[PDB]
């Protein structure tokens, strides 16, 4: 009859698993991982956790302990996936559309925070979309309050049904500990590279062909327009998916796939985590007047 | 149908505006504002906030980018009073009764934390009418646990409405991070303020002329009374309006506007930041009998 | 109309206490407390609070100061009691069963942070059966996300009935604040050390008369076992209560009293926080081969 988180942890908690790493001088790393497949036994998680790793145990929250081999990563987006060695009677995590979420919905933070061991915090999406923070090559981060700390890295995100919105990856913390500013790689781009991973064991990194800058208020206003964030176009490549598709220099790239952009930085992010061949709708503006392109993404 | 606090955020986010300010060697300062008028582009900020700036920008979370100037403040109470320069198509915040509330109420803070852009979190009114803290010259603090930082100050403290109920102005924090112990100036006190501002680009310092200490438990036992906070009136200054009104020396002020005092310093703050000319009702108590007394505020 | 924690909170509030102590170089202190019985001016706090007092005081969230006198203490648990000397007009808080708590439970902690007075922090239930912290002899905490800070220590966390259901008492924190990453002595074991101050003026610590380790998934593999968390026991010390039920060497201890043990640690604690005589029941492994044993505790 008390509202409660517990009916949907339950069920949930044994797909988030803590992730324990040996490698080179010799040395002992944990951090935490998402059972993202329980027939493979794919584990997601950060590829700053896993990054000299030698020997990978995984350690479930009944106490199960099963050895890991590095599928693949990216270093640029900061994802690894993980295969467990002869899996067993493994809970899976269901994945949320993260495009579908809001500044203001419920968050629930699910990791291994200074090795204690299973360990949920909650808070809000505090915003989305963030980039410019120097942490990774391709930022596109969900941003929350809820605490995350060292050790939390390659845990659940999740949202009030307990399905996976993103992958905790930073914080911003002037001491080191949780002052309510963390960061999650979102469940779409986690899911998207995941399946690369699992199909090449390798990313294969999707390019446009523009060149750009950050729209501001200033082109904005300069040019008697209504949307000040985006992509100003300068430079379109010949031979490249935008030039066949008809992207002209000067173009205010506005959306992608139907969803405003909030930054070029976040239409590079998205455009990179896509894999080359894939045909995406941009959103343009040219000479004021809208316009929806048809791009194939060439290889990078 | 999954609880949310993005449909109220949705609507009231664009109010809450980031403060850029340029001045003197020169630095670069960063905090939050809110939209009190849209009409007139009346920006309610923190003195401290403002305090040296010689260009001040506002950035609205659509990215329109302001110009701004300084209409007036106040260094006792840090609050400061802004103006859109050119304002259009701006959105301002209904603004709640924060004597209305309570321990235990939902607040959600909004502000740009660390330059991030526009960040929200969450967290209850863990206490009222906070003093001492030695951060201002008057202090009536909301006490929050919501994720307050750095560059937070001057930004919205909202209800579950999306109603104002504080501007984020301080911290408690050993290490320079939120440790869940933020500090706002209620909406009540920045409210009449900010008129005091538009109709008089200052401030008029309203007082009883009373002199007087902290009520204690120990006053209270040695009188045998069942009221231990308050002030306690040692002195009543000739020809000011308690004396008209009849407050004598050796009273203990209960009550103001019927609402109970906790402390000598919420008077004190409270009394200040009314306007002189003002009537008020004084909840007293003299030889352990109450009275209601009406006093008229005088000029300090 | 709108949610709040604010009507709860009101008829709860005034059973948590500030615990201002004064000792030796003469110091200041400053913790909180919980009056369990308002009769008796009983009041719940840490033994680490009161440690070196000579003088202890309790303020109510009303501003009523009153004495207090060490009742009787746990160093091990830090657990202390204290009874206020001429109480009148007290309120006392609801305990709950902390056995029925689960993780994602909502949380509000009550305590006196940096002695600002009563302040309310709200979270959920992080993780239960915490051990190894090296924090306390005997821990068996609750983990909470609810902003605890230097001076909650001694204070109450309750559910959203305003019942007891832990002892705030410490935090892990990189910096000296909190990272929402606190801890508290479950209110079933706080409530059975409380009876035994009252009832003896000291705790009487309980002995299995068992030696062991923590189990692991290591010796579970070995043995082909489908349970790899609780005590792997080496040896039965003869003429103990646990040698009179048969009790061997090589069992594996999974249960207590019917509830599942994550720990040998939370064992441990459990045992010496229930009164020697007492017959408990014990959820034994051997040879693979369920078993529930009777055991009668000893005395330490």
């Amino acid at each position: 009859p008390l509202p409660s988180l517990a009916p949907m942890l339950e069920k949930v908690l044994p797909a988030v698993v803590s992730v324990r790493v040996e490698g080179t001088q010799p040395f002992e790393g944990l951090g935490s991982g998402v059972i993202i497949n329980a027939s493979k036994g794919y584990v997601l998680t950060n590829n700053h956790v896993i990054n000299q790793a030698q020997k990978i145990s995984i350690q479930l929250n009944d106490g199960r302990e099963f050895d890991a081999k590095l599928i693949g990563s990216d270093d640029q987006s900061d994802i690894a996936l993980l295969q467990i060695q002869n899996p067993s009677k493994l809970t899976q995590i269901a994945i949320a559309d993260s495009d579908k979420l809001r500044v203001g919905d419920f968050a629930v933070a699910v990791g291994n925070p200074f090795g204690l061991g299973q360990t949920a915090t909650s808070g809000i999406v505090s915003a989305l979309g963030r980039s410019g923070l120097n942490l990774e090559g391709l930022e596109n981060f969900i941003q929350t309050d809820a605490s995350i700390n060292r050790g939390n890295s390659g845990g659940a995100l999740l949202n009030l049904n307990g399905e996976l919105i993103g992958i905790n990856t930073a914080i911003l913390a002037p001491g080191g500990g949780s002052v309510g500013i963390g960061f999650a790689i979102p469940s779409n781009m986690a899911r998207t590279l995941a399946q690369q991973l699992i199909d090449f064991g390798e990313i294969k990194r999707g390019l446009l062909g523009i060149k750009g800058t950050e729209m501001s208020a200033d082109i904005a206003k300069a040019f008697n327009l209504d949307v000040q964030r985006g992509a100003f176009v300068s430079e379109v490549l010949p031979g490249s998916g935008s030039a066949k598709a008809g992207v002209k220099a000067g173009d205010i790239i506005t959306s992608l796939n139907g969803k405003p952009l909030n930054s070029f930085a976040e239409l590079r992010s998205r455009i990179a985590t896509t894999e080359p061949g894939t045909k995406v709708k941009l959103g343009l503006l040219r000479n004021g007047k809208p316009l929806e392109v048809e791009v194939t993404l060439d290889t990078s």
